[PDB]
């Protein structure tokens, strides 16, 4: 069954509000309210009350959504049963020290490291070469030293790609095991992934 | 009653998607679907048919919406009974081509040249002087000749920094300039290749 017709409307963001138990939304600015119900596509659920809808606001649930990060421009560290998701790029230093910060943590975690090149064609070159490497040990070893592009073996990176669709602002961007996220590097990352 | 609780949805788009006769409104990169209905809050009216959705896309109804634009940082010309709508920067010089070609049409409109500081402070400034001035008669002239600054003051106007038509005009969606709204509310982001005839169909 199709589309027939399709019109951008003059929206650049949408609230929920709750009000005497009825959830409405609201455009950014009070021009518009949507009376009705949302549904999120990609999770396929409804999204029915409040705590479902921050949940989409602060919390990403890569399985949920469909997707494996795993078959991303990625490399993994550690051996915890917790999993903790950070898109880096291969020329940020503060993710750099992130990857350090994460050493002391991998009895407890397992860190999927994504490569993204979201700092320019340099990026992309390491971003590149790490994803064609033989042996993605050392890969992990070449990411966290900036050793990338003398690596034993298109312009436009499908991690970027998929991670700019799904709204991924930044580097590094951290998703914790319950799914918050965290735009930037933690204060206390250790003290970060237990609890909000 | 009270709005209880509050949550800004990761949403950055909304369009509205026709299927089987019924209208959703579809977030940007697809996640997001909501069934339901749409009402404009500033024109106060239901939107139910797939005109109405593109009508709010590409015009603007300044009275509709409870919008008068002669209190804003306005100048007139012309006589016309059809009003125009121009929002201009006073160093935008497409923006001058424009009300020169406009001289021409006084007989059939009325233009309503909207003055907006979008360009940096001297613009600021110029936009503060025709807002503050004693004598808006030559208003018009000053405007089209980038003369405002020469514009004598009242004592003691000071609006603020801040320009309230300017802050107006980016509130209901003005985009660059010159942005132009015909009679029937159709928008011109930016001088259309012609005038006359734009105005026309």
């Amino acid at each position: 069954a199709k589309i027939e017709d399709i019109v951008e409307l003059p929206i650049k963001g949408v609230r929920a509000v709750q009000s005497d138990g009825q959830i409405m939304f609201l455009s950014e600015n009070g021009r518009f309210v949507i009376s009705g119900q949302i549904y999120d596509l990609w999770s396929k659920k409804p999204l029915n009350t409040m705590s479902q809808m921050r949940d989409v606001a602060e919390r990403i649930h890569f399985k949920s959504m469909g997707m494996d990060v795993d078959t991303l421009n990625t490399v993994s560290m550690g051996r915890g049963d917790k999993e903790v998701v950070v898109f880096v790029d291969p020329r940020c230093a503060v993710c750099h020290q992130l990857m350090g910060d994460a050493k002391s943590l991998v009895d407890d975690y397992t860190f999927k490291f994504i490569v993204i090149p979201a700092l320019g064609a340099e990026s992309n070159r390491l971003a590149k070469n790490l994803y064609c490497a033989k042996d993605k040990t050392h890969a992990l070893d070449a990411l966290m030293n900036n050793t990338l592009g003398s690596l034993p073996s298109g312009q436009y990176d499908q991690t970027l790609l998929t991670a700019h669709f799904i709204g991924i602002e930044g580097v590094p961007f951290v998703v914790a095991p319950d799914g918050r996220v965290s735009k930037g590097r933690p204060k206390n990352l250790k003290s970060w992934l237990e609890s909000a």
